[PDB]
């Protein structure tokens, strides 16, 4: 019943912040505070209303909100980076990428719903530790998933399982064919968020750029499921790795959070007498140098390629990335 | 190791009722369950007795502690540490000197450590009402309690975590049964009938030629251990007021958060979970009058009279809250 | 399965057999054969139609059939006794007991649905081995359910979980109120099928018969949930232990099956160097003596008490039981 | 006795392609996986090398065999015993002599033993289409294959079933990875790529000073092991005609049962699963021509001329079934 799916007297200020939902650089942390730590719920609701997804897929509003609160509730409040705010941020970022001029009218409502839903559940129930940590401790999770994309497989399973809780099935009115297509796309997208698949994804993105085709309109031509799903996988992957491309003020908050999470894993590994994972040793860390390297070897190569695919739609994003790259470089203790 | 001195000194009270469990949490860097459990195992020489390699014990303790939710106000690793330490004290009670075997002692302490592991901070009914996977798995029956048990045992399977690797098959079988029995008894839905048998036992109470309580059959020995851990789980109001108020603050925060969740979901708000219509003080007095005092009064009878100081503290605490009940 | 809209020869014969669905002693085995091993699906369907349960609870017919076949599919065809035929028999038996004159107009449609649904899923996915066998082998099932009513808890979990497969939620149209009540009653009933609960269950039944109340009609009076569910638990429990009360021809087929299942467990326990459970040693067995003891110590005491509760409705059932008891008795070799 | 000797006499062909596995199934009281595995373990001296207590091996084997479905026509304990035995023979081929370590041998054999455990007798697609809990768990990806691994590993935890209890952490970590890699490769959705990489290796075939195959990295090594088990899994058509025919009747019966289930549920009937419109003989020839022969031809190329007889038996059977095609 509430205007943003969540009760809030600061609804005025919250409403104002949400006006930037279509903009790169939304004040997601402010929205998290104003919504009473319900950024995923309010942002998803706003986006669904904005894209008219409730009517298009006959999703009852109470069901949508119940599912969103349930999903958000399963992101860990104690985890510094992989929590509901990161989830809300990836959802909103994907939302903007989907609206890029170069992709206008390219994707169907079902593909849009898939990319957005995938973004929302992509890190649900994340414990704050890597796949390797879960594997080396012989966790029940790694056992169930045979050490392959353990967390990613788990995020998907949880995201879908929650649809079964009371009044949570937001896809109850989709046909069997829509549900099967939606389910396959969502799975393909989330499994692509595993960094072990980064290089092959990027390689394929580049190949697409090299043989890039556009329709009579000025938009990208995507013929087969293979090319369509590949763009969606890279889009959500880009959103997941979009932190360095956001206004510095936001970027630095993300860096502080992921570092806090990395160090916590590092402390746990140390306690258990395990080899400390890269960048997880608070006693031997180089936050700034690590951000520069992160940009140079991962983020920039990816976004430069994405920028080429949708040229010149993402020039400003690429420019921000570079300005941010320099800032961290300039703060490296000599 | 500057603080390593404060922690060590603080731990000197591991045998005293009223340990500064919260200070220990901070000093140990939020590892009260691990530190306290380790101290007690060393103290009771449990590692040698059951040949538990030290590295295996600590790895399991950290693993168990890691599965308690840091974001939950009351049902976290601190509560777990508190219940273990309290069980440890109740075990050392005079009236039970040399009564229980080292395996029964291990069981009571182990059960205490894992009794609330992976608690989500919401009640069984909330899990049931939402059709949660946990409730579906356990058929809405002692949902969380069954889960705590399953998780506690399952974690023994992680790398270098099997602390019972050197127990015999017979020992494992007996330990497993006792633990299950003890933890399932922590379900408040078992409280009443649990208390009845505790009274009935105090009525026909018998003593050995040593002045120590006489426990024959499994049924009686397990019932005593069950109530012992149950008393430890409901020992908050018996601790010095200062610790007690911190526990009340914590449980109320947890309750209110559940109520906030129920409200935003359009669900009926659970008793005492509505922050807009609460009676914190009145609920504590009712909690003491109808549950905690009747329970501890009886335990104080069974182990008469080493628990006298505990019961007197309880009654003083009740009066204090009573005096704070709004007009 | 039909043709040109008319029944096939087999279907017609099956239909004729189902005419005895309201009678004690249905040829359930012939029905299993005639239905292509779908006794549970056909008997449940016949009963739902007969009691107008589809309209009452707005259960779409295709959803009911799909769920029934799915549920039946999860009973093990390789298990001699605890299979879909046993399930179908308990369902049909419960169905007959529900119609006893002494209980006319006593239970609500929801309570009737609960008793029948509970009967249908009460042994689903039964492995053919006892709880103790599962406990002694440290099976995953035993681990999950803490060695407590392991199989009974599993039967319920599976029965409910299957409602989540494609087009299987037969309760999709019930209100949350109806669903919570149905679920609680179903759970209470199935958990009551654990033999460990037999004695206390019988004690409470005797107690009820002592304080038994009636009305202007020879109908029983059940004031609260406690007495209503108690009667329902014992009813299904009686149905589960009704083999000895059936005509000898049927009773003997059940005895052969339970003995085969027992001996199979015994052989597995012997293979493994485990102590052979009571009556599971095919080399040291007393089939006749065991059936006599089964009747004297469990079955007769239970049905005698139930007969009292609904006197004289169960007179013929009791008489049949006693005749069968005498037959097995006279069969004991000296 | 008699049936005991007949069995022991049959087990003598354990190292030969064409073992009378069905006869062994009958003679052992439906314990083909257990007796054949144990025999092979003795034959390779695996109990000694890895210090596997015999009671633990027999207990695990019976347990694993117990988790294969007796009511499933093809994917049951007999198929598992067969794939195990076939892999055992393929491991002894001359071209591979002295190549694999004992752990890699164990991996290939263990993987073979558990590769289809708890198979329901229906395809991944059927499980996905019905929204089964299994498919939800594994995200519709290699659902059954992932499940077989999970169950095979989980069963080591039952009472006295951990046949790897004496392996070092290093051995366990390596064995686990290899087994996972091998079993996941048995998913037919990976056939094409597997055959491609195999052919590539056949073209860049690096022999050794002993004429045996040369495998540097873990990648080449596992690739051969994965393809070996895959070949074993798809070896029915290369066995003596009397065996091959029994396998065909079984897979057809399993396919038809799935088809009847799909039909009764109003689902599209899967390829070759419609008993009312089938071409058994025709389908076998197609299976040999597009998958089995292409795979074994490449394998024979890798171990040339080691599998010449196996390959010839295949072409032979192919012609038998072909001539069986009515017109
Ligand atoms: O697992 N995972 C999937 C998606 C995203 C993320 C967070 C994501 C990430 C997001 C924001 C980050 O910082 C900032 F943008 F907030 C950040 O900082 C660090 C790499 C140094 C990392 C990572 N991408 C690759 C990561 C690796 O550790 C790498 F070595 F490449 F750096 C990995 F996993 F590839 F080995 S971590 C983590
Ligand atoms: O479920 N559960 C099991 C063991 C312990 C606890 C916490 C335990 C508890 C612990 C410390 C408490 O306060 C303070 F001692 F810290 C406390 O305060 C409240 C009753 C008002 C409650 C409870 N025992 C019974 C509880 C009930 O909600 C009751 F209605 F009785 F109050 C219940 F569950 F019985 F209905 S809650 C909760
Ligand atoms: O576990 N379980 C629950 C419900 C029903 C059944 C089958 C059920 C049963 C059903 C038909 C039987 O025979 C015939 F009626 F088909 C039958 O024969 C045997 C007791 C010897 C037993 C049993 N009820 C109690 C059983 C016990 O093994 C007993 F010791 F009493 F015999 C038990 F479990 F009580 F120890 S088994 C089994
Ligand atoms: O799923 N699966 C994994 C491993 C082995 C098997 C049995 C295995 C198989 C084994 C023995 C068979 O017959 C006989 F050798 F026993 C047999 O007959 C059929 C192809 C028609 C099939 C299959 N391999 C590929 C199969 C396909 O259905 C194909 F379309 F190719 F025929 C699949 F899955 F590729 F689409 S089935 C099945
Ligand atoms: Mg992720
Ligand atoms: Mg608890
Ligand atoms: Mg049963
Ligand atoms: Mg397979
Ligand atoms: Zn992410
Ligand atoms: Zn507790
Ligand atoms: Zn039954
Ligand atoms: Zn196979």
């Amino acid at each position: 019943i509430p205007r943003f799916g969540v009760k809030t007297e600061q609804e005025d200020v919250l409403a104002k912040e949400l006006e930037d939902v279509n903009k790169w650089g939304l004040h997601v942390f402010r929205i998290a505070e104003l919504s009473g730590n319900r950024p995923l719920t309010v942002i998803m609701h706003t986006i669904f209303q904005e894209r008219d997804l409730l009517k298009t897929f006959k999703i009852p509003v109470d069901t949508l909100i119940t599912y969103l609160m349930t999903l958000e509730d399963h992101y860990h409040a104690d985890v510094a980076y992989h929590n509901n705010i990161h989830a809300a941020d990836v959802v909103q970022s994907t939302h903007v990428l989907l609206s890029t001029p170069a992709l206008e009218a390219v994707f169907t409502d079902l593909e849009i719903l898939a990319a957005i839903f995938a973004s929302a559940i992509h890190d649900v129930d994340h414990p704050g530790v890597s796949n390797q940590f879960l594997i080396n401790t012989n966790s029940e999770l790694a056992l169930m998933y045979n050490d392959s994309s353990v967390l990613e497989n788990h995020h998907l399973a949880v995201g879908f399982k929650l649809l079964q809780e009371e009044n949570c099935d937001i896809f109850q009115n989709l046909t069997k064919k829509q549900r099967q297509s939606l389910r396959k796309m969502v799975i393909d997208i989330v499994l692509a968020t595993d960094m072990s698949k980064h290089m092959n994804l990027l390689a394929d993105l580049k190949t697409m750029v090299e043989t890039k085709k556009v329709t009579s309109s000025g938009v990208l031509l995507l013929d087969n499921y293979s090319d369509r799903i590949q763009v969606l996988q890279n889009m959500v992957h880009c959103a997941d790795l979009s932190n360095p491309t956001k206004p510095l003020q936001l970027y630095r908050q993300w860096t502080d959070r992921i570092m806090e999470e990395f160090f916590r894993q590092g402390d746990r590994e140390r306690e258990r007498g395990m080899e400390i994972s890269p960048m997880c040793d608070k006693h031997n860390a180089s936050v700034e140098k690590s951000q520069v390297g992160f940009i140079d070897y991962i983020v920039h190569p990816l976004w430069e390629t994405w920028a080429d695919l949708v040229h010149p739609d993402a020039q400003d994003i690429l420019d921000t990335l570079e300005d941010n790259r320099e800032w961290y470089q300039s703060t490296i203790p000599q």
